[PDB]
DNA sequence: CCGACAGCGCATCAGC
DNA sequence: GCTGATGCGG
DNA sequence: GTCGG
């Protein structure tokens, strides 16, 4: 990737407007819009001249290349300038950084006077349970997971999933399965052969989880999905880990692996996959792989019994997670 | 000109 | 009390 | 905001 300092101005601008977008303004496709802009120019290895030369990106249109040419001969854009200074804007924008203060809630809590995190802690009555524990870990959560920790997370997943029940299966998958040195969550796929797309086995593992104290905190439960809260534990006298945010889910065997391809991603690699998919008749999603007939009728799911096996229908070779950044 | 931009589990709200 | 809608997350 | 039918 190019240094960051080829269009860094460029996309630090772009990625705070799509901030402003998504959590002030409620305009999910404008954020979408402005972090795709952000991503294409983050990876042009030329420092952009102009406007005109960065709208030949694709998902960079009129509007954007009128900001990049303010943003060159200014180093400023005057919308940004001013939605920064607006006290209520940025307190919005800045409340949504919790967990589970999404736009709305936000923009409620600004409404009445909440605008920052000490006023959050003087108004536990106004939170539910899942934004008392953003709130509880805010500093936490928005640091990275070092490679060597999610390794140790990995170790006490693994033993202690197999030690309920050594038939489950679970993978750790996202970013780390892919080889990157550091992680923003953990992320876990389940399942047993017990469990299939016709057939407790999430909650005796969570509570496994509990018991040897890795688990701390839930913020969502229910028979197929956990969100919540864990930490390695401390070495005697030394700096207590941060506490991690990590979900586990239960998935049925006969979709496992096209939960495993599709959660180990990443993003731009699973779209090609589909793009590949269908051009050779085939339609991948996160759970299953069907045939696409003459019409476009799928028929029922193929069977699939690893990841390989989607790799095969396609006619694609299997591609190692450390080579599925795209 | 103008619709798509993913779609789903869980917690909680809005309505009845 | 239940059913469906919405907010949120990743 | 951008793409494209
Ligand atoms: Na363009
Ligand atoms: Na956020
Ligand atoms: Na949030
Ligand atoms: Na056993």
């Amino acid at each position: 990737a190019p240094q960051e300092t080829l269009n860094g101005g460029i996309t630090d601008m772009l990625t705070e407007l799509a901030n402003f977008e998504k959590n002030v303004s409620q305009a999910i496709h404008k954020y979408n819009a402005y972090r795709k802009a952000a991503s294409v120019i983050a990876k042009y290895p030329h420092k952009i001249k102009s406007g005109a030369e960065a709208k030949k990106l694709p998902g960079v249109g009129t509007k954007i290349a009128e900001k990049i040419d303010e943003f060159l001969a200014t180093g400023k854009l005057r919308k940004l300038e001013k939605i920064r200074q607006d006290d209520t804007s940025s307190s919005i924008n800045f409340l949504t950084r919790v967990s589970g203060i999404g736009p709305s809630a936000a923009r409620k809590f600004v409404d009445e006077g909440i605008k920052t995190l000490e006023d959050l802690r003087k108004n536990e009555d106004k939170l539910n349970h899942h934004q008392r524990i953003g709130l509880k870990y805010f500093g936490d959560f928005e640091k990275r997971i070092p490679r060597e920790e999610m390794l140790q997370m990995q170790d006490i997943v693994l033993n202690e999933v197999k030690k309920v029940d050594s038939e489950y299966i679970a993978t750790v998958c996202g970013s780390f399965r892919r080889g990157a040195e550091s992680s923003g969550d953990m992320d876990v796929l389940l399942t047993h052969p017990s469990f299939t797309s016709e057939s407790k086995l999430l909650h005796q593992v969570v509570e496994q989880l509990q018991k040897v104290h890795f688990i701390t905190d839930t913020l969502s439960k229910g028979e197929t999905k956990f969100m919540g809260v864990c930490q390695l534990p401390s070495k005697n006298d030394e700096k207590e880990y941060p506490h991690r945010r990590i979900d586990i889910r239960l998935i049925p065997k006969d979709q496992y692996y096209c939960g495993v391809l599709y959660f180990t991603g990443s993003d731009i690699f699973n779209k090609n996959m589909r793009a590949h998919a269908l051009e050779k008749g085939f339609t991948i999603n996160e759970y299953t792989i069907r045939p696409l007939g003459v019409t476009g009728v799928a028929g029922e799911p193929l069977p699939v019994d690893s990841e390989k096996d989607i790799f095969d229908y396609i006619q694609w070779k299997y591609r190692e997670p450390k080579d599925r950044s795209e």
